[PDB]
């Protein structure tokens, strides 16, 4: 009888590792209910909007990474202080950093983060005279991206008529950005994305990967590049463990047990999300504890049995449900090993305020140029121009 509501974007998982069901039954009285904007792009501002003016707020309101620190820097004093509803010592210190103000208040629990891994179609590769098992996979590049694009030119030489190597240039991108401690922002608060050699490096690459004919000529995140996952046009793609929720959302059903998963060239990061809650919504009380809850240790292992996506909270990494976990898309592998694996060196990354904005214009108004057919001098000057633009108005 009393309606909490989430406001989400992307796949979260929630509902689909039957996070909502449970709790009803230990409290009959919550009806729990959620609104979801499939784009970070289209969901942030409308947040940021919402909390500024308090109108059009959700009961609970998820907040990705690349958006944390403006979150934390602008809202915090719109937001309930959750470390007296979530544990510190359940998180990683990091995660619980990101989400916590200088004056020692807690305003968002982390959801998951991102360790980097290579999801792959098992009979695309063997079709493609490619090795299929996971530990050959990973021994194709270990190490290096150079390597990984070479195994890219290799898939191409033998490709099943109408496939790709992968499924897009941005996700590449975002792939090899993912092993910097420092990508868009230093220490000290300095955005370095155009000076960092780093990030010109990794879209160079990239452009050369799209030069190639090795990646698809799709924005990600989008109802054309769902439908690449649904009709099989692509062999591998950038896999942090999140990544799952969108191949088993938006593969067709005979594609259950095709994947399995490599590991990258290098540890990296790629993603990791937050709850928050609003404080002056009439139910914030019931919400922080909901949020609370389905942030706990016990819950994140129930969401990574089901939807793949990787706990913050390290007591569920010795949890049977992470240990034993597998994916529907991945079959029989070991999921929880494979990523225990990938998250061991996971970089713990410098954020800054407008990551997502940044993230954004190197990809949809950069790389994917190089698809569209431009120079990759041309597709550089246009994500420098795009992201300046948001940066400095
Ligand atoms: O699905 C849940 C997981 O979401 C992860 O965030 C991703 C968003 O779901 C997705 O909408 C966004 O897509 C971006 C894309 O990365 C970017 O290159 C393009 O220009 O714009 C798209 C639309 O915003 O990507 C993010 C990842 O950066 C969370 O990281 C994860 O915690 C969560 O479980």
């Amino acid at each position: 009888k009393t309606k909490i509501t989430l406001g989400l974007f992307g796949t979260a998982g929630f509902e689909e590792s039957g996070l909502y069901k449970e709790y009803e039954k230990l409290h009959p009285d919550v009806d729990i209910q959620q609104t979801v904007v499939e784009r970070n792009e289209n969901y942030y501002p409308a947040l940021l909007n919402h909390l500024t003016t308090g109108s059009g707020l959700q009961d609970i309101q998820m907040v990705e990474v690349g958006n944390i620190a403006e979150i934390v820097g602008t809202q915090s004093d719109k937001l309930l202080d959750l470390s007296k509803y979530g544990k510190e010592s359940d998180y990683l210190p990091w995660k619980w950093s990101q989400g916590s103000t200088s004056g020692g208040q807690t305003v968002a629990l982390g959801t998951d983060v991102g360790p980097m891994a290579i999801c792959y179609r098992k009979d695309l590769f063997e079709a493609a005279g490619l090795p299929s098992d996971r530990e050959e996979v990973g021994k194709l590049w270990t190490g290096s991206w150079d390597k990984f694009v070479d195994a890219g030119n290799q898939y191409k030489k033998k490709a099943p008529k109408g496939t790709t190597f992968l499924d897009s240039p941005g996700g590449l991108l975002q792939a090899i950005l993912s092993s910097e401690k420092d990508r868009f922002y230093d220490a000290s608060g300095k955005v370095i994305y155009k000076t960092n050699p780093a990030v010109k490096s990794a879209f160079d690459l990239t452009a050369k990967a799209a030069k190639a004919g090795l990646v698809g000529n799709q924005t990600q995140f989008q109802p054309a590049w769902d439908t690449t996952i649904a009709n099989s046009k692509f062999a591998a793609m950038s896999c942090p463990p999140w990544m799952l929720g969108y191949i088993k959302g938006k593969s067709k059903p005979e594609a259950a047990g095709k994947w399995d998963i490599a590991q990258a060239p290098k540890s990296g990061n790629w993603g990791g999300s937050f709850l928050s809650v609003p404080k002056n919504g009439k139910n914030a009380e019931e919400a922080a504890k909901l949020a609370a809850w389905l942030t706990a240790p016990e819950q994140q292992a129930k969401l990574f049995a089901v939807q793949g996506s990787f706990p913050s909270t390290p007591a569920a990494y010795d949890s049977a449900a992470v240990k034993d976990a597998k994916n529907d898309m991945t079959g029989d592998a070991p999921i929880g090993t494979i990523f225990a694996e990938a998250a061991k060196n996971i970089p713990v990354q410098t954020i800054g305020p407008k990551d997502q904005i940044i993230q954004q214009g190197l990809t949809d108004n950069g790389v994917i140029l190089v698809t569209q057919g431009k120079s990759a001098s041309d597709a550089w000057k246009n994500a420098v121009k795009t992201i300046d633009n948001a940066l400095d108005k």
